[PDB]
């Protein structure tokens, strides 16, 4: 008769408690599952968190609504007791392919026939995981953005062998969580916003170390020629230099020459960003 | 005493007639040059058409103020008649390494000894060029955007040989007709905007053509995920699809996948974007 009702998330770090609260805010019936009992205490705090953050940033959070949805969730550090009665998993333990090796085929085994599992990673390619679950036709990606309850995409995304009716049931949940589903028809690395996004932060990296322009330059040229409100270099600052020093340190030789850049005049200077007060740009 | 006073254009194409118009519309003395006396009558129309553009959509133009900057404008098909008291020229040629090599080795003869050199060249470097100018201090590159007067962007180029206190110049001139100076420090292929821009439109007809998501998608993550106005397609679409097809087929083999693309499903049904009221989206 019915469809998705129990939703259990697996992790409740950055992404995990976002989307497992946002999930909550939305009527569902929803398990943190984590580790130990002191991950269970921090998934806690995070969730009073996002409550506050919801009263003030997202429509229909005010007057108890958010810390009813708080109240209303369920802990578990047994997977298995976890998953018993779920009718989505969503997968978003960290980005290493061991540990959702050892994730997913635990997880194929103790959830039960109708579960339908769903993957968050960023780098991890659902073919590179689709074994280990047992379910091809039940697996796939649902690729959240951090601060799900502004950036609300969700990014749709499964296998060859992942089952249409499963996706479609999986973009209508996203819709039922407040999402715009982004559905992807093929499997992609980064998806799509990734995709489009980095190679725009590239190319203004590039001009910046061949000492083509400097960033303000680069960035008015971007927004009055687009139209776009920031520029590359405002983007890189919210997305924190840290992250793209990461990533630009494993790619190219061009883009290594950016990663030492930042490394040298502004990781090691501490200015990482909009987060911390000053990156590129001082806040 | 004075600085830039007189500017010559050579060129009254399509890039051509908006440059000098706008410097006549801030009270510089302009003389527009062409090939002969039937260019030029096409440059009075073009001009004709700016006027009144201007009069309805640029600040200060109304109430005869574009009339009077139409009116003020000098043609020449004589190029030495056309440069003989020039503080400025600005070619505008066509892209055309024979046309603008022709055109360079006359004028670095016939222009007075002041006279500095702009190249609004689109492929064309400037060191491709410094050669033939005969006055490589006095040589650098002036590009604008299609529409001048809205898209008011005036990147300044120049060659490790320009003269950085008419580089200066350069860019206070832009400034006196209205233009926002982007300036480059070194050379670069596609000066900032396109080197920007062409990146993010390939990795956006990447996504098309490997059936990874449709236009529609791929634009709303953009605007969704960046708050940028606009989509890479309807990007695409602005630009119109036989530019954009044009450039796609001189690449390497992921955009001629596009340009045939871009043949098949747009050119060959004459959806060739926004001015003819349908590309990628219907208008
Ligand atoms: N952080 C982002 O901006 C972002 C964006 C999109 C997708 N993702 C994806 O989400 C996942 C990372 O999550 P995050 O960085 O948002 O939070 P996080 O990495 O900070 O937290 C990871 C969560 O998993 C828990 N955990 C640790 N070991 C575990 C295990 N052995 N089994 C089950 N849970 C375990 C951690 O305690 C924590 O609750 C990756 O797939 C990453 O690619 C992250
Ligand atoms: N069109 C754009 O969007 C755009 C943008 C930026 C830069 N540009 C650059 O401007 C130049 C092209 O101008 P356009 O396409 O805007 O106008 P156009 O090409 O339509 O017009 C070219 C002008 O040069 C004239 N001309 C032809 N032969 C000539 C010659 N032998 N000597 C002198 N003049 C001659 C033509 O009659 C016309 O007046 C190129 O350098 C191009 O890269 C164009």
């Amino acid at each position: 008769m019915t469809g998705i009702t129990n939703v259990t998330v697996l992790g409740t770090g950055v992404l995990g408690s976002q989307i497992a609260f946002q999930t909550a805010f939305h009527g569902f019936a929803v398990t943190a599952y984590d580790i130990n009992t002191d991950a269970l205490d921090a998934a806690k705090k995070r969730f009073e968190g996002l409550a506050a953050v919801y009263e003030k940033e997202v429509a229909g959070a005010a007057d108890g609504a958010a810390q009813k949805a708080l109240g209303g969730i369920r802990y578990s550090d047994d997977l298995a007791q976890a998953v018993k009665d779920a009718d989505l998993v969503i997968e978003a333990v960290p980005e290493s392919l061991d540990l959702k090796r050892d994730i997913y085929t635990k997880l194929g085994e103790l959830a039960p026939a109708k579960t339908i599992f769903a993957t968050n990673s960023s780098t991890l390619l659902p073919s590179d995981l689709v074994g280990y679950t047992g379910r091809g036709d039940k697996f796939l990606a649902l690729h959240f953005a951090n601060h799900v309850w502004v950036n609300n995409t969700a990014e749709v995304m499964g296998t060859t062998k992942t089952d249409p009716e499963v996706y479609q049931q999986v973009v209508e949940f996203a819709s039922a969580i407040g999402m715009v589903p982004i559905e992807l028809k093929k499997e992609k690395a980064g998806y799509v916003l990734n995709s489009l996004l980095v190679p725009l932060l590239d190319a203004a990296a590039e001009l910046l170390v061949d000492g083509i322009a400097d960033p303000e330059t680069i960035d008015k040229t971007w927004r009055i020629g687009t139209g776009a409100p920031k520029g590359p270099f405002e983007i890189f600052d919210i997305v924190g230099l840290t992250t793209a020093y990461n990533i630009s340190s494993v790619s190219g030789p061009k883009q290594r020459e950016f990663a030492a850049y930042l490394k040298e005049n502004y990781i090691d200077k501490g200015k990482l960003g909009l987060a911390t007060g000053e990156g590129f740009y001082r806040y």
